[PDB]
């Protein structure tokens, strides 16, 4: 992507760590606790450049990754964390040219992940009941690229009432409160083979989703986990975990589609 141009993210991190985002408008001048700095100094410099301040203070300044920016888009529903997204990905195996439905929209952080995944040639259809949730998730997903997305559908409505027809997605991830009211939408949606991931915070969400994946007969058994991350301090002889670190997020729950009318 080269130098910073017009209309860019960018993120700018002062001497002691804390990220600041912007968008690059020319004459705009961003303000800060340690100054004010130019956007006009920024664009056309390459990255990880240091910039001064008004008042002297040195930032540097990067192009976000995707995952920096999904983590500093404005309040809204809950982010899904970094390592489930990946996760998600992954063991959900969002290959290019996938077809993919995602419920819960919510502010759209795993939909930029989904849709980095499939690429341009796939297709990513959001459900998100909430109209105002929607319209974060919309404008998250537009921030990220300058423009709406063509590969991108959002759909205000329950899940439960897609009209889609059957066997329209190659992969399915729900992120909501209550996945089992979905299932039977799932169910019929996702072809034969499909990967369906689930992440739910509680236990009582995840033996209740599990659970229900069974009696629907349609599922191999579920797999269910969870990942704890945690950082380590590595400067000169005091090299250890930190002391302080997430204990959780979610759990993480996979199956897949049986073919019509098959068992084990
Ligand atoms: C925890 S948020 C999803 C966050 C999303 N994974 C992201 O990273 O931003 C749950 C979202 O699912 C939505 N929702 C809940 N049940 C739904 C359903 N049955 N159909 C469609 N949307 C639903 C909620 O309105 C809420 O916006």
């Amino acid at each position: 992507t080269g130098p910073f141009s017009i209309g860019e993210r960018v993120q700018l991190t002062d001497a002691k760590g804390r990220r600041y985002t912007m968008s690059l408008t020319p004459g705009a001048e961003f303000h800060t606790h340690r100054g004010s700095i130019a956007h006009d100094a920024v664009i056309g410099l390459e990255q990880g450049s240091v910039v001064k301040s008004s008042n002297g203070a040195l930032f540097l300044v990067l192009r976000p990754l995707l995952v920096d920016y999904v983590m500093s888009m404005p309040r809204g529903p809950q982010v899904i964390y970094p390592k489930d997204a990946a996760q998600i990905v992954h063991e959900g195996d969002i290959f290019p040219g996938a077809r993919v439905l995602e419920a819960g929209a919510g502010s759209g952080a795993l939909t930029l992940s989904l849709l980095r995944a499939v690429g341009p040639a796939g297709q990513v259809i959001s459900y998100e009941q909430r109209a105002d949730h929607a319209e974060h998730a919309r404008r998250n997903v537009s921030g990220c690229y300058g423009q709406p997305p063509d590969n991108w559908r959002l759909v205000v409505s329950d899940l439960a009432d897609s009209e889609l027809p059957d066997g329209s997605v190659d992969r399915a991830v729900l992120d909501m409160l209550a996945p089992w009211e979905v299932l039977d939408a799932v169910s019929r949606l996702l072809v034969a083979g499909g990967v369906l991931m689930v992440y739910v915070a509680t236990v009582t969400q995840l033996s209740r989703i599990v659970e229900a994946l069974r009696a629907k007969q349609c599922w191999t058994e579920p797999r269910a986990w969870e990942t704890l991350q945690r950082g380590w301090n590595v400067v000169g002889l005091a090299v250890r975990p930190q002391h302080s670190m997430r204990g959780h997020t979610a759990f993480l729950v996979a199956t897949r589609r049986l073919a019509p009318g098959a068992v084990a």
